[PDB]
C-alpha cells in the first residue's frame, strides 16, 4: 500500500511504498530525537535478537545484484547462522562493508548530497589496534579525501561494538574543527560552538593557543581505552582565505575555512552490528560555510560588521540590509572556493540535482527518505525546487545514526 | 511529561506540558495532512459524543478569566446539556464566540502572526441566510479591515452547521485572489495557481477579463443551496504598485499586489462545533508577496526577468544571481507598502515579535503548538531565531481546519 | 594672408580667406555690441556713398551663378546706376531678393541652423502698406512655416526704409511671445524677460490675461505711423504641452511651449537698404526651451522645483542635482515634442550638422564666420564638436543687424 | 572714459574702467593667440624699454600698501633707475615678487579660481643653477601643495630672463601628466593629447612603459643648456581611483586621476622682466577631469562605454544619453575625490565665487578682466552665473603669457 506526495512547484507526483519497509522507530523539528541515537551497551546484543537482522541485511545484500546469486546467496547466510550460533556475532565481508556504507548514505535522511551515493571510497579499519593506528588510518583518509582540492567522498572504518565496552570511537564531532576559547573578560574567541570540546582537549592536556581559527586535537579512543590526543599534521588540513570578488575590505575580516567536512561521531548500523567509529566526508555546500558557520549567532556571528562596511541602514531592520549581508558573504566563500580550485558546491546546484536523484530513487526502489527541514538551504529556500517538494522521513537499515557524546557516557579507567 | 525544547540560537530551554491536552490527531512535509481536515458530514454530530466536547470547551472559557466566577459556571453547563437535550445541539453566547476566536487563532500552529492574538474583531453572522447577505458581511470585513490602508484583523462566523447538508460557506481560496487562464496557444496568463478555480468561475458564468491581474469573484454558499457569484466592488480592493529604492526600470514590469489576506476556506471546530464558513485575515509579511508570490515558478516566477534586467550572470547558476534578485525583489515590495502607507511586516521583525509571544505562551500555559516548517519564512531561513527553535506541533481545541474544498463534495443542486 | 583655424577635437584645421572681406568694424561677451546695431536714421542713405555698395553686391549676385551672364551684369549694373540717379535708392529683383535673405542667413554668425540656409521660403511683401495688411501677411507667414507641426523656415520682407522716418517694423522681438506680468505682491508671472514689452502692450490698449502663457499681440508699424495691436488668432499658435516619458508627476507643472521660433526685430541690409520690417523663423533646438526658456533663472525658472519633484539633494550644491534636473527637463522637451509630431532638433544633432556646414563653407567659399559664444549649446557644451573649433566671428554683406527697438525712438503722433 | 556691462541673470551692472590700465593689445575663439604669447629672445629687453615699465611696477607695488611709504618708495624707485643705468637691469626685493606673482594671478583673465589669489606659497627659487636643482626645487614645491590630500596654492620662480639665451624653463606643459602612446596597430592608449610631448621624452631617453596612466617625466632646461630629465618619486604623484557611489560597475572602468593640477610652460612678466620658470598649482574643479579629460574625443574618451554600462541608448542622439552619462561621471569623480579626503570644487560652486570675486574688483579697482570663453564650464553652462554675465577681457601686468613651446625653438646644443 501506497502513500501520494507531490512536488507543488512541478505538479509532479511519487507513490511511496518503501516506507513499508521501515523500522517503525511529533518530536517535531527535534534536531537529535532519541528515534536516531544509538546509544552505548555494556554486554553484546542478544545473538537471538541480531539473528533475524543479519538474515534480512544478507538479504538486501544479494538482492541488490544484477542476476540472482543463488548459489553464494544460500552459502552466505547458513555461514553467517553458525558464525553468529557459535561465536554470538558476525563479521562481514569487504564487500558487504563497501555496500553497507554506499546503502547506508543513501538511507540518511539529511543529507541533500545523495545523488553520489554509490561513488564513495571504502578504508576498511576493523582490524586497526591502538589509536597510534586509529589516527594514522584517519591521516590515510584525509590525505585521499583533500585530493589537492579535488575533494573526494570516503569512509573510514572501525571494528565493530563487541561488549559495548571495548568500543572504538572518534569523541571530535568532526575532525577538523575549530577551536574556541571563553575568554577571561566573559568574551568568546574563535568558535563558540566549540567552548565546550576544547575545554575538553584543554584539560585532556592540549595547549590552548587563543586565536580565532586553531585547529582541534583528534581526540581518539581504542578499545573502549581513555582517549589519546593526535594533531593533525598542518599540512594535511587544506584551508581557502575568503575574499570577495568586488569588495577589498573582505580580505581585512581576515576569514578562512577548511575545504572538507568530516563527521566523526556518529554510529553505522547494518544487520544488526554496530559501528561507533565511522568517519565520512563529502564537499562543502556554499551556504554552510556562508549563512551557517559565519552568520549564525552562535557560531562567528560577521553579519552585523559585514553590514557595517557595505555601509547598509544596518538600523532599520525592515532594510533587509540582513538579507544583502548574507548573499555577498555567500558570494565570497563560492568565490574564494573558486579561485582556489578547491571543489565546493553552491545551494542551487545541490538542490537540482537532489530533485534528480529523488526522482530516480521512486523509479528504482520505490521511495526516498528524506528530512525537509534539513534538505530546504538555510538560505533563500523557497527559491531551490526541494521547498516545493513533499517528502517522507524514515529509518531504513543500513543507517547512520547518531549516539551519546562520548564524554557524556565514559568511565574513565 | 513535560517535554524539552532547546533554542540553538541562545540556548534558553523550554519545558512543554501542554501537549498532553491535545485530542492526538511521519506525514513529514505533507501540505495538508488528513490530520488537519475537517471532513463533509451528512448527519449531525451525535447527542452522545457532541456533550463531553461542549462541556470541555465551557470549561476551558471559564477557568480562563479574570478569576473564576463558579455558577455562570454550573449554570452555563446545566444550560448547554438540556440544550443538547431539546435540539441535539447548541448555541455560544455572543461572546463565547469572541473567545474561541481568539482562541483557535492562538491554536493555529502555522501562524507566525500569533502575537496578535487578542487583538482580533469578531464579526457575529451566524443568523445571516441567503448567499447575497453572506456578500454584505464580507464587505463590512473588507472595509473594515482594509481600514483605508491601515490593516485591522478580522473573522466573520457564518452560521454552524446543522445536518451538514445545509452548509455555509465561501468556495474561494482566499477572498481577494487574482484570476488565471489558460491562453489558446497554451501559455499561462495571470496567476498560474488558480487557473482551475478562475475554469470554474467561469463555467458559473463569470465573463473572464484575460488580464494578469484581474480580481476573481466571490462563490458563496447558502445553507447547502448552489453557490452564486458576487464581484467585489474595485475600491474595496485596496493594491499596491511595485517600484524599488534603486531602480527605476523597476516600474517597467508593472507589478501590483492587493493589501488584503483573507482565508475564506477553514472551517472552526468549538467545543464540538464546525463552522465551514469563517473567514479571517491579518496583514502581508514581506516574503508572501516578494519571494513567495512573485518568484514561485508555478506562481508570477519574475525572477529570470529580473536577473536579466540587474544583468547579472543569469547563466551561471552558482553566481547566486537568483539569490540576489529575491533580496531586491522584496526591497521592492517593502518598500512600495510604506510609500503608500499599507501595514507591511518585514519577516524579521515578523520572526523576533513572534519569539517574544513564543516566549509568553510557555511562560503563561506551558506550550506554545508550531509548524517549523511554515514559520521558517521562505528566503533568508536561518538568519531569523525561528529557524534555530526547536518547536512541537499538536492540535488542541478550538483549532482552525481545512476541509475537502467545495465544488469537489457538494453534491450539485 | 589667411588666417589658421584649428578643431582640437579632430585636429582638422581650415584656412579663412574670407574675412578680408569683412566690413571691418576685446568687446568680449556683450549681447548688443554697438557695431551689430542699425540705428534710425531720419534723411535717406546720400546718393553718392550707396551707390558704390549696391554695385558690390550685384556683382556678388551675378558672380554667384553656376552660369555667368556678362550682358545681364551690365544690363543689371546700368539699370542700377541710372535708377539711383534718378530716384535717389535701387530696387531689388525679385529674385535678387530672394539670394539675398539667404546669403545673410549664411552670414549670420550666430545662427547653428544654417546648415538649412539654401533652403528657406520667402515672402515678398514690399508692395504691402497698411498695418492690417501687415498683419495679413504675418499670418500667412505662420501657417506656412508651422505647417502642421513640420516646421519649415521662411523670412517675410516688408517695404525698405526710404528715408527712416517710414519705417514698416514688427516692435516685438519675436512674432510668438508669452506675457510677463508684475503682480501686487512683488512677484512676477509669465515671461519674467517680457515684463517690459508686456506693459508698453497694456499701455496701448491691450487686456491683461494674468496668466502664465499668455501670447502677447503683434505690435505693427507701417511706415512711421504710430502702432497698431494684432492678436494673432489661437488656431496659428501651435503649441505644446511638456510630459516627461518616466515621470508622471512632470505634467502637474503643467507647462507648455510654441513651436515656432520667429525673430521679428531684426534689420536686413542688402547692397546699402535696410528693410527693417523682416520676420524670419526656423525650428526650435531642445535646449532653447529646455534650458533658457525654463531654467534661466530671469526666465521660468522651474529648476529649484523639479529638483524637489526629482527627490534630489537640493542644498548640496556638489551632489550635481542642478545638472540632473535640467538634463531630465531637456528630455521632457525632445519627448513632448516628438510624442506630438512636431519637428525640434537636439542640440547633439545640431552640433554635428554645423560641423558639416562649417567644413562646406570653408571649401566652397573660404571662410565661415562664427561666434562660438552663441553656437555652443547651453548645456553639456564640450560634448558637442563646435566647442573644440576655433572660429573668427566677422560681418559680411547681406547681413541681419539688431536694431534699437522702437518704442525707445518712435516719435510718437 | 568707463564702459557698461550687465549681468542677464542678475539685471546688475558695472561700468569698467580698469580697462584703461591695460597694455592695448576678431582674433575670437583661438586658444592660444599671438596677443598672449610671449616670444623668445636674444638680447636682454633694451634698457630705456625697460626704464617706464620698472617704474610702473615699483609703483604699482607701493600703492597697494594700506598707508603710504613715501621715503621708503622713492627710496626704491632711484635704486632701480639705478641699477638699469648701470647693470640695464634689475632685481626685486623677495617681497615684490610675492606681489607680482599674486598680482599676475590676479590678472589672468581665464581663471577662475581667482577668489583665492591673495594666497599663494611662493617658492623664490632665484639662486636656482642647474636642472638638478631645478628638480629638488619642483619636488619642495609639489609635497608642499600636495599637503596630504589637502590641496594648496602655490608658484615657484626661477631666475628671469636674461639674454634669454640662458632661459630656465619646465618644457612640460603641466608638472604631472599621463603619457600618450601610439601603438603598433595605429590605436592610440593613454592621453592621446599628450602623444607627441611623450614621443619628445621618449627621444630623449625616457623608457616607453605602454600603460593608460604612465606619469611622464619633467623636462628640465637651465641656464639655456639642453634639458635633462627627471622622474617624479611616484610617492608624490596622489591620484584618486574613480568610483561612483550607485554604480558599483564603475570601479571596473579602472580610472584614476592625480590630484594637482600645475602650470609649468607659461612665462611671468614684472615690470619688463620675464619669468619663463614659474610653475604654479591650484586645485581642481570637477568638469575638467569628468568633462574634459575623461571625455573629450581626443582625451580618455569614455562617454560611449559609460553610455553602454548604463543602459543608455546610446544610438539615438536625441535620448541625451550623452547629456546623462557626462552627469553620472562628473558626479563619480566629485564622490571620489570627497571619499578619498582630496580637495576639489564643483562647477557650480566655483561659479558662485568667481561671482563674489568678480563683484568685489569692481569694487575695489573698477574692473575684471575675464575671458567669458574659458570661464564658462564645458558642462551646464546656462546654469551657472557667469554664463550670463558680460565680461572684459584684456591684459594688465603683471601677467601670465604662454610661450613657444621649448622644443620648436631650441637650439640643440
Ligand atoms: C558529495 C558529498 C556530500 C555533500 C555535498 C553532502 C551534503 C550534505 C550537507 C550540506 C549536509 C548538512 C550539513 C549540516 O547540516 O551541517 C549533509 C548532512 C549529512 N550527510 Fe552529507 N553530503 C555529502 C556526502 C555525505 C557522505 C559521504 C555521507 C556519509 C556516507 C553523508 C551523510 C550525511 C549525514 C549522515 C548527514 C546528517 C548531518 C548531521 O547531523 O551531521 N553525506 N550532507
Ligand atoms: C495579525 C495579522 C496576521 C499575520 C501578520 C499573519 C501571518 C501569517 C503568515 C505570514 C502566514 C503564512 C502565509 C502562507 O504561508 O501562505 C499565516 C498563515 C496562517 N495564519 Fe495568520 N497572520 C495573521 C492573522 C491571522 C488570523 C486573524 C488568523 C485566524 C484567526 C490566522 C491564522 C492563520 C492560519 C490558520 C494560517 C495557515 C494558512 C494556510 O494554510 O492557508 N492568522 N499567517
Ligand atoms: C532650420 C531652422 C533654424 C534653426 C534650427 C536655427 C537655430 C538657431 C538657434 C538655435 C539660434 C540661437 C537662439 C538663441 O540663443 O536665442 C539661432 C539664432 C539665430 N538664427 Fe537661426 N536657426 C534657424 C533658421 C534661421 C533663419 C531662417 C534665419 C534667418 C534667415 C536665422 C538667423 C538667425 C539669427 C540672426 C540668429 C541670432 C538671433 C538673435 O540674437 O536673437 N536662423 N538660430
Ligand atoms: C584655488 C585654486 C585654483 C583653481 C580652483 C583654479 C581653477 C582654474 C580653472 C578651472 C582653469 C581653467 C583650466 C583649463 O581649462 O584647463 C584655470 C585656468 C588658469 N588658472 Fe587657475 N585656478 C586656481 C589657482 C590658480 C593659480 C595659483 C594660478 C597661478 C598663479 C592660476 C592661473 C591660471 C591660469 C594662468 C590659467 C590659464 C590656463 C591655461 O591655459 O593653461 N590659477 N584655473
Ligand atoms: C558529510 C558532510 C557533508 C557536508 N557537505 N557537510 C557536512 C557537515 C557536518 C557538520 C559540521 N558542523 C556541524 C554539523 C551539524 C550542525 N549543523 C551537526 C549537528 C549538531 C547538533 C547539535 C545536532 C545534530 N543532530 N547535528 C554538521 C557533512
Ligand atoms: C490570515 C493570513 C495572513 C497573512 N499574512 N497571510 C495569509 C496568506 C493566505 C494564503 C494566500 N495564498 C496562498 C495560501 C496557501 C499557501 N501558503 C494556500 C494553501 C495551499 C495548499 C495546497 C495547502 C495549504 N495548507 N494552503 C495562503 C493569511
Ligand atoms: C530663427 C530662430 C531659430 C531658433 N531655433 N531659435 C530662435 C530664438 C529666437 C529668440 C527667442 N528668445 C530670445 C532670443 C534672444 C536671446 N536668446 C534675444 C536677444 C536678447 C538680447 C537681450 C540680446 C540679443 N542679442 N538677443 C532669441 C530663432
Ligand atoms: C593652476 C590650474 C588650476 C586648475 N584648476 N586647472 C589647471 C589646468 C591645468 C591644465 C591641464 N591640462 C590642460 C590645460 C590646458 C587646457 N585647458 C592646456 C592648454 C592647451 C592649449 C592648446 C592652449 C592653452 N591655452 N592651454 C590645463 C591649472
Ligand atoms: C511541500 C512543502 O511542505 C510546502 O512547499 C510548504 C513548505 N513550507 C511552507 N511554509 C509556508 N509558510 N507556506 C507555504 O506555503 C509552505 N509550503
Ligand atoms: C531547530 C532546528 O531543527 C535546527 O536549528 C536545524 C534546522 N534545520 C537544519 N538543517 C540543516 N541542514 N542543518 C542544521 O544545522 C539545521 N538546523
Ligand atoms: C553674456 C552672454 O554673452 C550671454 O549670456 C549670451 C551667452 N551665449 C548665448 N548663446 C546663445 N546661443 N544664446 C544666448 O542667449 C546667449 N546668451
Ligand atoms: C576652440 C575653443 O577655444 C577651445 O576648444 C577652448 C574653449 N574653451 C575652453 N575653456 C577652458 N576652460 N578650457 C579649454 O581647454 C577650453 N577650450
Amino acid at each position: 500500500r501506497h502513500v501520494r506526495i507531490k512536488n507543488w512547484g512541478s505538479g509532479m507526483t511519487f507513490q511511496d511504498t518503501l516506507h513499508h519497509k521501515a523500522k517503525g522507530i511529533c518530536l517535531g523539528s527535534i534536531m537529535t530525537p532519541k528515534s536516531l541515537t544509538r546509544g552505548p551497551r555494556d554486554k553484546p546484543t542478544p545473538p537471538d535478537e541480531l539473528l533475524p537482522q543479519a538474515i534480512e541485511f544478507v538479504n538486501q545484500y544479494y538482492g541488490s545484484f544484477k542476476e540472482a546469486k543463488i548459489e553464494e546467496h544460500l552459502a552466505r547466510v547458513e555461514a553467517v547462522t553458525k558464525e553468529i550460533e557459535t561465536t554470538g556475532t558476525y563479521q562481514l565481508t569487504g564487500d558487504e562493508l563497501i555496500f553497507a556504507t554506499k546503502q547506508a548514505w543513501r538511507n540518511a535522511p539529511r543529507c541533500i548530497g545523495r545523488i553520489q551515493w554509490s561513488n564513495l571510497q571504502v578504508f576498511d579499519a576493523r582490524s586497526c589496534s591502538t589509536a597510534r593506528e586509529m589516527f594514522e588510518h584517519i591521516c590515510r583518509h584525509v590525505r585521499y579525501s583533500t585530493n589537492n582540492g579535488n575533494i573526494r567522498s570516503a569512509i573510514t572504518v572501525f571494528p565493530q561494538r563487541s561488549d559495548g565496552k571495548h568500543d572504538f570511537r572518534v569523541w571530535n564531532a568532526q575532525l577538523i574543527r575549530y577551536a574556541g576559547y571563553q575568554m577571561p573578560d566573559g568574551s568568546i574567541r574563535g568558535d563558540p560552538a566549540n567552548v565546550e570540546f576544547t575545554q575538553l582537549c584543554i584539560d585532556l592536556g592540549w595547549k590552548p593557543k587563543y586565536g580565532r581559527f586553531d585547529v582541534v586535537p583528534l581526540v581518539l579512543q581504542a578499545n573502549g581505552r581513555d582517549p589519546e590526543l593526535f594533531e593533525i599534521p598542518p599540512d594535511l588540513v587544506l584551508e581557502v582565505a575568503m575574499e570577495h570578488p568586488k569588495y577589498e575590505w573582505f580580505r581585512e575580516l581576515e576569514l578562512k575555512w577548511y575545504a572538507l567536512p568530516a563527521v566523526a561521531n556518529m554510529l553505522l548500523e547494518v544487520g544488526g552490528l554496530e559501528f561507533p567509529g565511522c568517519p565520512f566526508n563529502g564537499w562543502y555546500m556554499g551556504t554552510e560555510i556562508g549563512v551557517r558557520d559565519f552568520c549564525d549567532v552562535q557560531r562567528y556571528n560577521i553579519l552585523e560588521e559585514v553590514g557595517r562596511r557595505m555601509g547598509l541602514e544596518t538600523h532599520k531592520l525592515a532594510s533587509l540590509w540582513k538579507d544583502q549581508a548574507v548573499v555577498e558573504i555567500n558570494i565570497a566563500v563560492l568565490h574564494s572556493f573558486q579561485k582556489q580550485n578547491v571543489t565546493i558546491m553552491d545551494h542551487h546546484s545541490a538542490a537540482e540535482s537532489f530533485m534528480k536523484y529523488m526522482q530516480n530513487e521512486y523509479r528504482s526502489r520505490g521511495g526516498c527518505p528524506a528530512d525537509w527541514i534539513w534538505l530546504v538551504p538555510p538560505m533563500s529556500g523557497s527559491i531551490t525546487p526541494v521547498f516545493h517538494q513533499e517528502m517522507l522521513n524514515y529509518v531504513l537499515s543500513p543507517f547512520y545514526y547518531y549516539q551519546v557524546e562520548a564524554w557524556k557516557t565514559h568511565v574513565w579507567q
